[PDB]
């Protein structure tokens, strides 16, 4: 009895997909990803938690006729990578940074078929940019920017009311990383967090506040 996959339009050619999963002791957690349409080409930004929701998601666009050209995962946790296996079984290219691929293999999980590195990677020139702001939520977390719509996909890095799961976090790097991201993408119109709804650049500033706060708090 878990909630159904949501598919909602956010902007022209940009959809938010919402999937739900019970997570440890935190109850049912919503997780936001995007599907970015580049004409007839569809790109998943993070997979749903599960293979089933990934199939549902893909079949929903395949059914309306688009070509799934690829998937990019913003960090190694299964709320970003849960459907990589299923995609791979269907010949859909999957992408992750080399670091993200190293952590997947280290946890006994299937890896993306295509890796990248460098602070900046373009999945699609002048359309989908992949950016590494430095450790935060995880050592490997990256963000995805959509220049043509001014939409920034923040992932589990963006945490405007509390940092969430610190199990793999780097509290000491987060403020710096938060500040850089803040500077770089200060002018996004929309900011899409993994576990909060879409807001504006204010969430960049709140994330920075939480990391700073989170930091002192663990110092005492
Ligand atoms: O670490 C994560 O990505 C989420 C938990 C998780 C871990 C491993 C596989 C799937 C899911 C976690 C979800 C979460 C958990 C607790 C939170 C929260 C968000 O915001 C406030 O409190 C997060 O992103 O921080
Ligand atoms: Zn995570
Ligand atoms: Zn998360
Ligand atoms: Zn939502």
């Amino acid at each position: 009895s878990l909630p159904d996959l949501k598919i909602e339009k956010l902007d022209e050619g940009v959809y938010v997909h919402t999937s739900f999963e019970e997570v440890n002791g935190w109850g049912v957690v919503p997780k936001h990803g995007l599907v970015v349409l580049v004409n007839a080409e569809a790109y998943l930004i993070d997979t749903p938690f599960t293979a089933k929701d990934t199939e549902k998601l893909v079949t929903w666009f395949v059914e309306r006729g688009y070509k799934i050209k690829g998937s990019i995962s913003s960090h190694f946790h299964s709320d970003s990578t849960g459907g990589i296996e299923w995609l791979n079984s269907r010949s859909i290219p999957t992408y992750a940074s080399e670091l993200t691929n190293e952590l997947l293999k280290k946890d006994g999980k299937v890896q993306a078929t295509n890796s990248f590195s460098g602070v900046n990677y373009w999945l699609v020139k002048n359309k989908i940019e992949v950016f590494y702001p430095g450790p935060g939520h995880t050592p490997d977390n990256v963000v995805v920017w959509l220049p043509e719509r001014k939409i920034l996909f923040g992932g589990c890095f963006i945490k405007p009311y509390g940092l969430g799961n610190l199990g793999d976090a780097n509290i000491e790097a987060w403020p710096k990383s938060a500040k850089l991201l803040k500077s770089k993408y200060g002018k996004a119109k929309l900011v899409v967090p993994s576990h909060s709804e879409v807001g504006d650049a204010s969430l960049l500033k709140l994330t920075l506040e939480q990391a700073v706060k989170g930091l002192n708090e663990s110092k005492k």
